[PDB]
């Protein structure tokens, strides 16, 4: 049946970082669903999953590896290690697939089959300090990636040469990259923070045409706003995104509406996602980033369908949609 996965970060140096599956057509939460299934804690600040084939990769940032488990029983079939601090993973075959890093100025290259790291991607113009490496897109050949802590470019990758070909310069530190029906990337910066070393700027919205590289719309908000997770819906068509409030515009508009989808409350709306069969979105909410966590359940035309309760500082989503698998 069809589920989603939900991680939960946890508290940095806590080891408190948990797995919850939810079920939509019941309206039911299971918390600790990785320890509950294997026995020992999936680690420290849990960051991103992805699901191919039956299987669930689960990126744990500060636990250096990645986790390969079974998405129906949860049990772990394998996991890859030696990661620096792995962001998130994206597959080019079931052979090959790249996964970013923070604090470093690779991109490394594994092969799921078997497990193990088998190369590193170079990035100009960074190093270890303060190197980094967050979320990608595919676009035919390549594949392009936002480098956000302490770097303002995205990063064009050609996967026939696994090296990085083309750069984008633009706002100081993009959080995140998604692609829309229009092959245009969508990207949109935290603006830093006041007292950086890096920098502190109104942060922006960027869309940018892929097969160009080049700039064609920009969106800048007001300082001292700290936005993230673009997200797209299942046409992706529609752009969401977190900024206080969440907001979301066509990806056609040329502008950003004047309110917003769903209005702050004076908590701290940390992950996001949108379900690509009927556009319900989903908010995490980290309340305080110290009580336990809370996701909320929206229809497309905003009416709370559910609320439940996950782990602390829920911060990233991935479902589980039925289909056959090829032979
Ligand atoms: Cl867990």
């Amino acid at each position: 049946a069809s589920g989603l996965f939900i991680t939960n970060e946890g508290n940095f140096q806590y080891s408190n970082a948990t797995l919850s599956y939810y079920d939509p057509a019941t309206c039911e939460v299971e918390n600790e669903v990785f320890y509950r299934a294997n026995g020992f804690k999936l680690g420290d600040v849990a960051q991103s999953m992805v699901i191919r084939d039956g299987i669930g990769w689960i990126v744990v940032n500060n636990s250096h590896v990645i986790f390969a488990i079974d998405i129906n029983t949860f049990k772990e079939v394998g996991r890859i290690t030696g990661f620096t601090s792995p962001r998130y993973i994206h597959f080019l075959s079931d052979e090959k697939a790249y996964v970013t890093q923070i604090w470093d100025y690779r991109i490394f290259i594994i092969n799921p089959k078997t497990y193990e790291i088998t190369g590193y991607i170079e990035c100009p113009d960074m190093d270890m300090e303060s190197g980094s490496t967050e979320q990608m897109v595919q676009y035919g050949k390549y594949v392009y990636v936002n480098c956000w802590s302490y770097q303002n470019r995205i990063l064009k990758i050609d996967t026939e040469t696994d090296k990085v070909v083309d750069e984008l310069t633009i706002g100081i530190q993009p959080t995140s990259l998604v692609m829309d029906k229009y092959n245009k990337m969508w990207t949109i910066t935290d603006g830093g923070y006041e007292g950086s070393p890096y920098g502190y700027e109104a942060p922006s919205l960027y869309r940018i045409d892929a097969e160009t590289f080049t700039v064609e719309k920009q969106f800048k908000f007001k300082l001292g706003d700290w936005p993230s997770e673009v997200q797209l819906n299942g046409t992706r068509d529609t752009l969401y995104w977190i900024n206080n409030d969440i907001w979301r515009m066509p990806v056609e508009a040329d502008r950003v509406p004047v309110r917003p989808f769903l209005e702050f409350r004076d908590t701290k709306y940390y992950g996001l996602t949108v379900n690509p069969n009927n556009g319900e979105v989903y908010v995490a909410d980290a309340i305080d980033y110290q009580q336990q966590g809370i996701v909320y359940r929206y229809s497309p035309q905003g009416k709370l369908i559910d609320e439940f309760y996950v782990g602390i500082i829920p911060g990233a989503f991935c479902w589980k949609l039925e289909h056959h698998h090829h032979h």
